[PDB]
RNA sequence: AAUGCUAUAGUA
RNA sequence: ACGAGUGUCGUACCAAG
RNA sequence: CUUGGUAGUACACUACU
């Protein structure tokens, strides 16, 4: 209701006012005072300064265009000389920056692991390989520095010939601190392999020099001693990358490693992968098994699996490690062991590990050596190499740990479908990149994505970015290697460029069959030998990036970098730029009038695009709803507080180690680490700020009562006037870049007002197709596709229209003339911008947001002011700096000479820093992307403009993100050359991005002729493409190390994804293989161990076993795609049905087969399906095993998983919060809890939301901290931690196993039982229940009945036929075609239970009579499934038993109610993203047929014809049905079968056909003869005369009202024209009005003549009818550029110019036309161009149909879709795609040999191209065939039809990217379908005759029939596979 | 081909 | 030694002789 | 240096999809 007055006082406001110019002042301040209602119009103010800026707007736009001339074409072209110019640069900026060491002793090591053969001859027994390791030990020989201390090592842990002895002490101490060492001979036996130190066999010095340089334990002077002394001042150390002894001796060391690491192991390699996937991987791809074979047989892979296993030795031995005592690890290999130096505890904070690792080799030489060696001594038998020590922390640990998991998953990623690559070498590169731990290829891998693509552009200044951002760090000798091998990319890129050439396009005007680039091995590869293609290129280039380690940067270091960052971007702001609004493009600048006009025109053209948008914003965003209610108000999200918080920071005398802030007092004192209590004391002006989850903020807020229970918009709009100071503080992402960058956390107050801010914002960019933020995930990458295909077509098109008459005298002319008339014709030019912003939000201007508030016409005027005051408060905000941050500088001792930070806070007076040109990433993304638009629209308007310049045509479509901006331009114009062109485009592109704020990163954005880049995502040249090896190297690398099964199930997601984004079948399979393996690696599941649950469940094998039981998942790969984690269960039960069903029905629907479970019998099933089907029945659908102790659960906090391990919980953190105070004094009370609980009793609304009021929020948020799963979920845990747990307590008890139903020193995560006693629990439980017939029916029922989906699914894999092979040219996506018919509910689960729970369905946020049906099927499955029943009787009993009602009890059970029934919901919503497929589906069928066929073998996709009715939606179809379905649904098929039946069958045979089928059969599970009385009794009768007059000659009423729509305009087809677009066909048209009629014939471009019947012959009535007839709907472009020599006399039709392209077509005579031309020739010049002549004749005005005439005029046509219903009139009925014929559903049709019903469920035959047929497949056609006892074959083809086919035609286009076009024609008259079918007849039986002879003689021969009747008797015999059928149809 | 107001692991 | 770094860090901590 | 005691995650992790 009230503004804000104080904001005309902002300093800020007053800045922004004096910086604009006067008049500006005034329209600001009018603007912003403007309202909607009380002005006459909405959009006046919007066009006042609109027009005041029209004059500014026009003149900078007309000058930007005019330098289309001023533009000589030098533009950054990247080539040899900038490429070494650029190197020379960074070489010596490195020089200058980094210390350069030319010694090789100074490298750090590539891999730290060093690793030997393994010894046939010696056994695998620890003790022997112990005594073994200790004689050769005390054998060392020679002198050297260490010799010593490693040869009294070995006789520490010698323990003589007392192996009995060791054995019995070890097994005994096994059996079961102080532990008191035995001595063993020589040895101090603590451990099994554990020694303590003997002072007595070793010397003190040798001690010393061991444990305080070899391994720098102690070295250091703990940080108290060390003062002002021994802070050593140093460039970081890297090695010479560019020198060429480094090189060498790099490349010698890679040799090397892959000599000796080729060699084989010499064993059979057998594995988890092989034993559970080989078959699978196998099937989809032969070659990627016998590549995992070959690496499974090499050396790498044993090395790589020896390091994995000895570091999960290494970390699981390090727990109880005394000061003096060193332990052994062993491993698999008996040659490879390790010590474990003493160390900390390495579960504690940043704890590390110690180990060198030592190798016995036989001969010297033999060993890998990754630049880790400490040097190979000769001992007894061969030599005996030691590595130097190496510490390690955890994350470092795990990825080395999953090492092999991503060695396998590179492998085979870069070898697949490559056969000239050498394996060896890929193995050798991927050994030596998966097993980097260092942030030395990490420096590298993410610059050579932008090195290598800006090398290859077609214009980059990637000279820049090698001058000033690439900055190799070499520290080892692989970094040096890589180094080199990204220079010679580098110089290859330029050179290869040409080498890219384009596929040949298919048009279709409807869809592009063929496109992308061509798939030739021509271009280098990058990494290693060999020739790659385009696609494998880009691959190679970015792959690489994806590599790298998350999490491996250091906390120290990376706050400081960033706070430098940061605090040098605020002080270059202060100090240099003071100037906001400028003219000259000046950086950080913004043009004031042009930002103003573009931001008129676009929110004009948005607010006109929509009425409601102030409501369609109050509606998605919750804004009238209360706070409570919005998600992220309500997330478990970190949050800031600014107050007093000290007793916090304070639980957890030194000096305060900075000689700056010491006291007297402070000096006698000594030196600690700053804490959070000397830093305060210390700094006197330090703010004082704690973090806290958002709910507990929220729920601090509530209880202080800042916020109440008005509506969020409300409660925001005031909190912009009652907060004025923000703080923001900062913290490290730790992504896996070469550098980190930060996040900026704020407080509660600034979320909700930016949260109100950016929805307002949000909500309007989704009304523009600009920007790609509006759409979620893979959309944009179907956007892409889109836009690609629409300039293709105006690029094809707008080529062939420019240059048609020129290729036609070209034509007519078939050498000098040639190239002239060559030279004089219009070039095609294709330009993808890819473009990034460097600093996105630093260095932005934010008062041009100020601009965007004040003229938005949504907003009423004290909206406006608030916005602006909150906008002006955010430019104060001040950013904190964190605790650990300052905490670093006090402890320095010295003075960091330009201390920035020191600088911006006062001399640390103060850790706020007052950020105010910077609004901080992440927090206004939707206004930068609407500005970024504008500036964009202002871009495609100065070109456009330029290009009218030169009379030419343009086609701009700018894809727009947060700061990444793809801009696809198309031009078409013959005046200047193209590089001019692209240099033009360039330099307007940085003048456009620059007025409006922004500046490209041209030192990362580059320019090509086909590849689109936008974020993340590729598209060729129309062909959409990904990397989708990101997904399977996440998976394997990244882990949240939560559970067994959740893993599981984010691996198979991540899997799901990748194959969505087009992963070949084969590597999808590896992927799951390799995440299978790593699940069981984690949790000790392997055949054989601890965990093994083979043995505790009745199941023969792993894949017996649900996944949510620590099984492998058994499903085809198709089918995981399409759900996902439901996978096992449908497999599971198709299984079932496979097997019980009887013979008859088999191949009938899933609905069919389920229809006779009944039938079944309980008895005789095996034990293992009744102990999966009582796991399906009860815990999928009545859960009775609690995975936890439900307490306070909510009824969102169950998955699939039923053994879920505890995980960590952290009493600070929970102390922190503010509201768990408040549920511990709660708790404390002495019935406080039980309250609560009744409270909950009587409001079981509140357990699936989470309190729309207040006081019920809170009650709730207090209730749920008894869950312990939500008390687990706010507590901090890390991959790191979890993993070291898991591989250190796999005893520990870690499940709680309540049972069904109800039944000191204490770990952080301790459980119930130890895993393993849960799985006996389980079958014991298990064993209680039990299953009949009645509990299958409702499994079938619900998992598979309930969803269409699952229906769907289990179809596909029931009636699947596959056919026949061919090849992925052009990839499309497709979505998932008609979705709403396959959803059965219709909201969220949330809006489902929300609704059920209070009983009413009209809930806000919800639909109203969608609900209903929703509802209704919930409560179906409660009813059936007796969900309430059971819970009554039980609580009745559990009251009984008790005496006394329990409200814990009933809380349980009400819970679990409302928990099952949200799975249940959830269950039946299925997220399907966008798809890649071989092509782009049209109906749901064709979405799973691509799908299964793509889904199968790697080299081709096949053909799949589901045999009956896959859809099968009989229930489906019921719903949503309605009067208009029906008739659209006959208007589809009576369409289908007309133009079928005259584009397929015989001409005298078509009407018995016709009449068969109107008469038995059935379109989308409707009678045909239904659909044909819908149609006679419709009104639109019309629509289908020639139909009505074939059959049941039903006339006299539609053709009356037939010549009677004549009142307006209409226009009739008497011929389609076979194109549309690119005008190609013959065309016949008629438009008839009142006393008038036109026809038009002609051909292609050239109009022969036009017949004009006008009823009256006067001059004067010519040009009126004229104008009458063709200003129709005709649809005739008449853009036919066959302008005609006109004659004197007579007239003409011609074709006027008007803007807009909107050409007025009249008709005028030849004295005329010449006249006005001659008129207009004085001095743009608009010229009428006769086209096509007028004869002119009188007619009456007669009616011109009688019914008794159709039949004389139609005698002689027999054509069911067009009758003449005039002499030259043609009534037509309307075409439609032929996809849809698969749902006419009937019996066989008979023609002879051939069966037509196939013909018509066949989709590869309804091709209307000759070619298509005349060169398919015998597979193709088989179906077709159907015997019946004939023999001769063209009998049946005579019901074929003989009408002429279209042939293809190729076409050349003249175009930078040069590429050829192939569409159809008219064809000949001998290309009939008949002509087709016999040719491929002949061909396709005489390749099968001679391909399965195997015989002498030939086919005939009574050999080759034996064989063929052995061949035919398999399948007689087998059961039928996938391709058994096809073999005997041909 | 399509057309109903609520259409509801990743990117910087 | 190793990790990190053109920011001083980690390189276990405390008590006693 | 020698003999004893201690240590669960760098207690930190956002804004939009
Ligand atoms: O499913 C769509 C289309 O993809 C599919 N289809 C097109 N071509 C097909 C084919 O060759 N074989 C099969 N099996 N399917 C084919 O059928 C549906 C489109 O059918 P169609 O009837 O061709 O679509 P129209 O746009 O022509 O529909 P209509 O409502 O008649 O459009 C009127 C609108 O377009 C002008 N018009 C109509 N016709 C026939 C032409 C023409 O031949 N050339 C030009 N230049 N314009 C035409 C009407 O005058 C009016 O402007
Ligand atoms: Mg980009
Ligand atoms: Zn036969």
């Amino acid at each position: 209701k009230t503004g804000c007055p104080e904001f005309w006082k902002h300093p800020i406001y007053k800045e922004f006012k004096m910086s604009m110019p006067v008049p500006e002042r005034r329209l600001f301040e009018e603007s912003v005072k403007f309202n909607a209602y009380e002005s006459e119009r909405w959009n006046t103010n919007l066009v006042k300064i609109r027009e005041y800026t029209k004059k500014d707007y026009s003149e900078h736009i007309s000058k930007s265009a005019k330098n289309i001339f001023l533009a000589s074409g030098f533009y950054k072209q990247p080539n040899k000389n900038e490429i070494s110019e650029g190197w020379t640069l960074m070489v010596e900026r490195v020089q200058d920056q980094r210390e350069i060491s030319k010694s090789l002793h100074d490298q750090k090591p590539s891999i730290h692991f060093i690793w030997g053969a393994h010894n046939p001859g010696n056994s695998n027994n620890a003790t022997f390989k112990l005594i073994l390791l200790s004689k050769s030990l005390q054998s060392i020989k020679g002198i050297s520095t260490y010799t010593e201390a490693f040869k009294s090592l070995g006789k520490m842990m010698d323990i003589g010939d007392k192996a009995i002895e060791y054995e019995e002490f070890c097994m005994s101490l096994k059996s079961k601190k102080k532990l008191e060492p035995k001595q063993i001979n020589n040895a101090l036996v603590l451990w099994e392999q554990q020694f303590m130190i003997n002072n007595d066999l070793i010397d003190k010095s040798e001690k010393l020099k061991l444990f305080k340089n070899f391994c720098g334990i102690g070295k250091h002077k703990q940080f108290k001693n060390k003062m002002l002394e021994d802070l050593e001042v140093s460039k970081p150390k890297i090695l010479d990358f560019d020198d060429a002894n480094m090189y060498l001796a790099s490349l010698t060391m890679m040799e090397q490693s892959k000599k000796i690491l080729s060699k084989s192991n010499g064993l059979k390699p057998d594995n988890f992968i092989l034993n559970e996937f080989g078959s699978r991987i196998k099937d989809a791809n032969k070659e990627t098994y016998d590549n995992m074979h070959k690496i499974f047989e090499t050396g790498y892979w044993q090395c790589i699996s020896d390091f994995s296993t000895l570091m999960k030795n290494i970390l699981s031995v390090s727990q109880y490690n005394r000061h003096n005592t060193f332990r052994i690890a062993m491993c698999a290999n008996n040659n490879v062991f390790a010590i474990v130096f003493p160390s900390a505890d390495i579960k504690t904070k940043k704890a590390t590990v110690v180990y060198s690792i030592i190798v016995l080799h036989k001969e010297e030489e033999n060993i890998f050596n990754p630049g880790c060696l400490h040097g190979t001594f000769k001992c007894m038998n061969g030599y005996i190499s030691i590595s130097r020590a190496i510490r390690l922390d955890k994350e470092r640990c795990q990825r080395i740990v999953s090492s092999p998991g991503l060695f396998l998953t590179t492998c085979l990623l870069f070898k697949h479908d490559n056969p000239t690559l050498v394996m060896s070498d890929i193995m050798n590169f991927s050994i030596y990149t998966s097993l980097s731990i260092t942030k030395s290829v990490l420096s590298l891998t993410e610059p050579a994505r932008y090195m290598i693509m800006n090398s290859l552009a077609i214009s980059s200044n990637v000279k820049d970015y090698i001058a000033e951002k690439f900055s190799p760090y070499t520290k080892t000798l692989f970094s040096v290697y890589m180094t080199r091998l990204i220079k010679n990319a580098c110089f290859d890129a330029y050179d290869q460029r040409q080498r890219v050439q384009l596929r040949d396009i298919y048009l279709s005007d409807y869809d592009i069959t063929q496109k992308g680039i061509k798939d030739n091995r021509e271009l280098t590869s990058i990494w290693f030998p060999g020739s790659v293609t385009l696609k494998e290129y880009l691959t190679q280039i970015y792959l690489p990036f994806y590599f790298n380690a998350k999490g491996l940067h250091e906390k120290h270091h990376v706050m400081v970098d960033l706070a430098k960052t940061i605090l040098e971007i605020e002080c270059e702001q202060r100090e240099n730029i003071k100037e906001i609004w400028s003219t000259n493009c000046t950086k950080q600048t913004v043009n004031l009038k042009i930002l103003i006009h573009s931001l008129c025109k676009n929110l004009l053209a948005d607010t006109s695009r929509h009425n409601h948008l102030r409501n369609r914003i109050e509606n998605r965003n919750n804004f009238r709803r209360s706070i409570t209610t919005i998600s992220t108000f309500t997330s478990s999200k970190s949050c800031l507080k600014i107050g007093d918080f000290r007793k916090e920071k304070e639980l957890q005398k030194m000096r305060l180690a900075n000689p700056m802030f010491v006291t007297d007092e402070q000096v006698c004192l000594e030196v600690g680490h700053c804490n959070y209590e000397m830093l305060r004391n210390a700094m006197p002006n330090y703010t004082d700020y704690i973090s806290t989850k958002v709910f507990d903020r929220l729920y601090e807020l509530l209880d202080k009562k800042v916020l109440t229970d008005k509506p969020v918009i409300e409660q925001i709009m005031d909190m912009m006037i009652d907060h004025k100071k923000f703080y923001f503080t900062f913290f490290n992402k730790g992504q896996k870049t070469s550098k980190d960058r930060e996040i900026f956390v704020g407080e509660y107050e600034a979320k909700m007002c930016m949260y109100a801010v950016e929805r307002i914002a949000k909500e309007r960019c989704k009304l523009n197709p600009d920007e790609m933020i509006s759409e979620p995930g893979d959309g944009k990458l179907k956007v892409l596709e889109q836009k690609s295909e629409q300039e293709i077509r105006f690029l094809v098109e707008t080529t062939r229209q420019k240059n048609r008459e020129i290729d036609e005298a070209i034509e007519a002319l078939a050498l000098g003339k040639i190239e002239k008339l060559s030279l004089g014709k219009a070039k095609g030019l294709k330009m993808e911008i890819n473009a990034d912003m460097s600093k996105w939000s630093a260095q932005d201007v934010f008062y041009k947001y100020f601009w965007l508030i004040a003229l938005d016409p949504i907003l009423y005027p004290q909206e406006k002011e608030r916005i602006l005051y909150f906008m002006c408060n955010y430019m104060d905000k001040e950013l904190i700096l964190p605790d650990e941050l300052l905490f670093n500088l006090l402890d320095q001792k010295v003075a960091y000479q330009n201390d920035i930070i020191a600088t911006m806070t006062n001399q640390l007076n103060s850790n706020t820093v007052l950020i105010k040109r910077n609004w901080l990433q992440g927090n206004f993304n939707y206004t930068s992307s609407y500005v970024h638009s504008c500036a964009m629209s202002v871009y495609k308007e100065i070109l456009k403009e330029a290009i009218t310049l030169l009379d030419g045509s343009i086609l701009v479509n700018s894809l727009v993100h947060s700061d990444d901006n793809q801009t696809s331009i198309t031009i078409v114009q013959d005046k200047m050359e193209n590089d001019k062109i692209i240099d033009f485009a360039m330099k307007e592109f940085e003048r456009a991005c620059l007025t409006f704020g922004c500046q490209a990163n041209m030192k990362k954005t580059y320019v090509t002729n086909c590849i689109k880049e936008f974020v993340s995502l590729f598209n060729l040249y129309g062909e959409p493409f990904s990397i989708y090896g990101r997904f399977l190297l996440t998976s394997v690398g990244d882990c949240a190390y939560i559970g067994p099964y959740e893993d599981l199930a984010s691996r198979i997601s991540s899997a799901q994804t990748a194959i969505k984004h087009g992963c070949p079948p084969s590597l999808a399979w590896v992927s799951i293989a390799i995440s299978h393996w790593m699940t069981s690696l984690t949790y000790n599941m392997l055949p054989g161990q601890s965990n093994d649950p083979i043995d505790y469940f009745p199941a023969e094998n792993r894949k017996d076993i649900p996944i949510e039981l620590n099984g492998v998942l058994d499903a085809p790969l198709s089918m995981i795609s399409t759900v996902g984690l439901e996978s096992g269960n449908l497999y599971f039960l198709i299984k079932l049905l496979s097997k019980y069903t009887p013979v008859m029905q088999k191949r009938e629907s899933v609905v069919n087969q389920i229809a006779e479970v009944k039938n079944w019998k309980v008895e005789d099933l095996t034990d293992n399906e009744i102990f999966r089907l009582k796991i399906l029945r009860y815990l999928v659908l009545d859960a009775e095993m609690d995975p936890s102790d439900i307490m306070g659960e909510t009824s969102d906090m169950r998955g699939r998983s039923i053994l879920t391990p505890r995980k960590f919980t952290t009493a600070g953190s929970l102390r922190k919060l503010y509201s768990f105070s408040k549920y511990q004094d709660r708790l404390s009370s002495p019935g406080g809890m039980v309250e609560l609980f009744t409270y909950l009793l009587e409001k079981p609304e509140l357990l699936v939301t989470k309190g729309e009021d207040m006081k019920d929020y809170m009650e709730s948020v207090i209730f749920r901290y008894n869950s312990k799963r939500f008390k687990e979920s706010l507590s901090i845990q890390n991959p790191a931690q979890l993993f070291i747990e898991q591989i250190l307590f796999s005893h520990k008890p870690v499940i709680d196993f309540s049972g069904i139903r109800d039944k000191e020193k204490e770990p952080d995560i301790l459980g119930k039982v130890t895993f393993t006693e849960a799985y006996r629990l389980l079958m014991r439980d298990l064993s209680s229940l039990e299953l009949t017939n009645d509990d299958i029916q409702v499994i079938y029922s619900y998992i598979i009945l309930n969803d269409p989906m699952m229906i769907t699914i289990a179809n596909t894999h029931i009636l699947s036929i596959y056919g026949s092979p061919q090849r992925r040219m052009g990839m499309s996506c497709s979505t998932m075609p008609e979705f709403r018919n396959l959803k059965l509910i219709h909201h969220s689960p949330a809006l489902v239970l929300r609704a059920y729970s209070k009983n009413n369905p009209d809930i806000q946020g919800a639909d109203p009579t969608e609900m209903a049906r929703d509802l209704v099927h919930l409560k179906e499955f409660v009813e059936n499934t007796n969900l309430e029943e059971k819970m009554k009787v039980r609580i009745a009993m559990n009251e009984a038993e008790k005496g006394q009602r329990d409200i814990v009890f009933e809380l349980k059970e009400m819970t679990r109610f409302y928990q099952v029934c949200y799975e249940y919901v959830k269950s039946t919503e299925h997220k399907i993203k966008v798809f890649i497929l071989p092509a782009k589906s049209y109906t749901t069928t064709d979405f799973c047929s691509l799908m299964q066929g793509n889904l199968i073998k790697d080299k081709e996709w096949y053909t799949v014809h589901y045999l009956k009715q896959i859809l099968s939606g009989g229930h489906k179809a019921i719903m949503q049905h309605n009067a208009t379905s029906e008739q659209n649904i006959a208007f589809e098929c009576f369409k289908l079968i007309t133009h079928f039946a005259d584009s397929f069958i015989d001409s005298l045979s078509r009407s018995a056909f016709l009449q068969l089928i109107i008469d038995e059969f059935s379109y989308k599970d409707v009678k045909v003869s239904k659909l044909y009385d819908i149609i006679k009794n419709g009104y639109n009768r019309t629509d289908f005369i020639p139909l009505l007059f074939r059959t049941g000659d039903l006339r006299q009423a539609d053709l009356d009202k037939y010549d009677a729509m004549k009142s307006h305009e209409r226009v009739t087809w008497n011929d389609w024209q076979t194109s549309r677009h690119l005008d190609m066909g013959s065309i016949n048209l008629t438009i008839t009005g009142y006393n008038r009629s036109i026809t038009i014939i002609g051909e292609d471009n050239k109009l022969t003549y036009a017949e004009l019947c006008l009823t009256r012959k006067t001059p004067e009535n010519i040009t009126i009818s004229g104008r009458k007839l063709l200003g129709s709907r005709h649809g005739l472009k008449f853009e036919n550029m066959s302008k005609i020599q006109t004659y004197p006399g007579n007239y003409y039709i011609t074709y006027r110019k008007k803007d807009r392209h909107q050409f007025v077509y009249q008709i005028h005579s030849h004295e005329s036309i010449t006249r006005r031309n001659e008129e207009h020739m004085a001095i743009i010049y608009n010229e009428i161009t006769p086209v096509c002549v007028v004869n002119v004749a009188e007619v009456d005005g007669d009616q011109r149909i009688l019914i008794r005439s159709l039949d004389y005029l139609n005698n002689d046509i027999f054509s069911l879709s067009r009758i003449k219903v005039g002499l030259d009139e043609f009534a037509t009925i309307k075409k439609a795609h032929f996809s849809k014929m698969v749902s006419f559903e009937g019996p066989p049709i008979k023609t002879g040999l051939l069966d037509l019903t196939e013909l018509m469920k066949s989709q590869d035959l309804l091709n209307l191209n000759y070619d298509n047929i005349r060169n398919s497949n015998l597979i193709s056609f088989s179906k077709l065939i159907c015997c019946e006892g004939s023999d001769n074959i063209n009998d049946g083809l005579e019901f074929l039809s003989d009408d002429p086919m279209n042939f293809t035609e190729g076409e050349a286009i003249h175009s930078t990217p040069i590429f050829n076009i192939y569409y159809s024609k008219r064809g000949e008259r001998h290309m009939t379908y008949r002509n087709a079918i016999k040719l491929l007849i002949e061909r396709e039986t005489k390749i099968f005759e001679e391909a399965f002879t195997f015989s002498e003689n030939g086919f005939i021969s009574p050999e080759n029939l034996g064989c063929l009747e052995a061949v035919v008797s398999l399948i007689k015999l087998l059961k039928t596979n996938e391709w058994s059928t096809v073999i005997d149809k041909c």
